[PDB]
């Protein structure tokens, strides 16, 4: 019994790589512990963000472990099982700057049970942000939501990955940065980093959704498999010590 | 009785010998090195990350006392600051995306010495200069590599200068440099991360000349604090610390002697 599993290894405490490019984080952890309850054998492998699902679909591995979203359009080509996490979103910027002033500072919004003052927050923050240019990740919940709610008001700037636009952030070419936050309150403590603040409003739901592993349609049996696991895991406080171990927080849904 | 205190200073962009954990704590071999170096001093140790453009100006701003950032002694360096006896040396390549035909650079699995090889090392370069003719080759600024490449390849390629090498690594991924030239244990670990897949250590690896030995980083008259770094880097080197910690990080011995 063996299943590769896909991860990107940019997106720390995620998934991300030592010094000699091992495959590390909770979602490796995470990823161990549930072909133990399995019983099957673990090949953990790193594939981009932007090939991450034809790579599955073309059977290059099995699994999608890489803090993947369902959503309705990547539920249109591939499968999910149960989710093991949940996506909450914010906002970086230069702590110097004047756009650290941003309104709703730590406050957090659910799209889901708190639409009115989520998009309260969001229209102040639109308002907030004009003119500026806002670096993202191409192809994820945070563009999805960039494009939605700031696109006229914001200069959009997508990049393959987090380690790109977060570079441009510190060098002064982007204004603000939007990600996954405990991805950039990860980022913001590097070095590289030094300045950088999280600002501004965090939001879940909607857009955001949760996190779960990501299977071709087809695979009902390794779909009955990890979802079995998922519950187990959850049930003997497994997820939640990885995810306090990890991010210091529980991310579990 | 109590310990007597030193803040040290690395870049953290420069991995195995300096980076940090996903949470920003320095780990490397230079993070291990300091350690070691301060428990043979009696010292409480105080790591600090900073910027490479400005590592110099801060020592001697007394921000910090020392620099353990893989920094090579060079007589123009000397001018400037203070350095301890060396605990490692360097040896530097280029890398290529392996798709690229500058893959097939003259001659991978070589090793020169710009000391005792002299002779041998300036015709490798000769070959490999007139190989990257009209080709852009990225490098950290201030460097003994960006140094190496004003010496040899100026007029023959378009040098392109970063302030880290992670920028230099992101442009050559991307296909806005041909090539990029660092030291060959940075490249080789760079190399292995995702995010560089497809990229490949080309042509031969030089140590010596420009390159030098890697040293303390002091204010030049910080006599003490030399005198504290000197006895316990001979100490750290007789019991085979250094070795150990290079062989521990890089999987290739780094010491000078
Ligand atoms: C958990 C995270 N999900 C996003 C971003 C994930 C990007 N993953 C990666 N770079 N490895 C998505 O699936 O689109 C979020 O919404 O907060
Ligand atoms: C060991 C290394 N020294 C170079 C490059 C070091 C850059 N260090 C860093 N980014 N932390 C130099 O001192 O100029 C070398 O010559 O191979
Ligand atoms: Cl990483
Ligand atoms: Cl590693
Ligand atoms: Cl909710
Ligand atoms: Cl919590
Ligand atoms: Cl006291
Ligand atoms: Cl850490
Ligand atoms: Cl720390
Ligand atoms: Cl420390
Ligand atoms: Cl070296
Ligand atoms: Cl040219
Ligand atoms: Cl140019
Ligand atoms: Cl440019
Ligand atoms: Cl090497
Ligand atoms: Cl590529
Ligand atoms: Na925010
Ligand atoms: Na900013
Ligand atoms: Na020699
Ligand atoms: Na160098
Ligand atoms: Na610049
Ligand atoms: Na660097
Ligand atoms: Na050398
Ligand atoms: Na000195
Ligand atoms: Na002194």
């Amino acid at each position: 019994k063996s299943i590769t599993i896909a991860t990107e290894g940019g997106y720390a405490p995620w998934n991300f790589s030592g010094p000699g490019g091992k495959l590390d984080g909770f979602e490796i952890d995470l990823a161990n512990a549930l072909c133990e309850k399995m019983k099957a054998k673990c090949q953990i492998v790193a594939q981009n963000w932007d090939g991450i699902m034809p790579s599955l679909t073309g059977k290059k591995y099995d699994a999608i472990m890489a803090a993947m979203s369902v959503t309705p359009k990547r539920q249109e080509v591939i499968g999910f099982s149960i989710p093991y996490a949940a996506g909450i979103n914010g906002f970086a910027v230069m702590g110097d700057s004047k756009l650290a002033e941003m309104p709703g500072l730590g406050e957090t919004y659910s799209l889901d049970s708190q639409a009115d003052a989520a998009k309260k927050a969001i229209a102040d923050i639109s308002s907030f942000l004009n003119g500026t240019t806002v670096g993202v990740q191409g192809s994820t919940t945070a563009s999805t939501f960039l494009d939605k709610y700031f696109k006229g008001s914001v200069d959009i700037k997508e990049y393959k990955s987090v380690e790109e636009h977060n570079l441009d952030l510190t060098s002064g070419r982007l204004d603000a940065v939007l990600a996954n936050a405990t991805v950039l309150a990860a980022a913001i403590e590097k070095p590289e980093m030094k300045g950088a603040k999280l600002v501004g409003p965090l939001f879940s739901g909607g857009e955001f959704g949760v996190v779960a592993v990501g299977l071709r349609k087809e695979d009902t049996a390794l779909k009955a498999d990890f979802d079995a696991a998922i519950k187990a895991a959850s049930e003997d406080g497994t997820i939640k010590t990885l995810s306090l171990k990890w991010f210091k927080v529980d991310v579990t849904p």
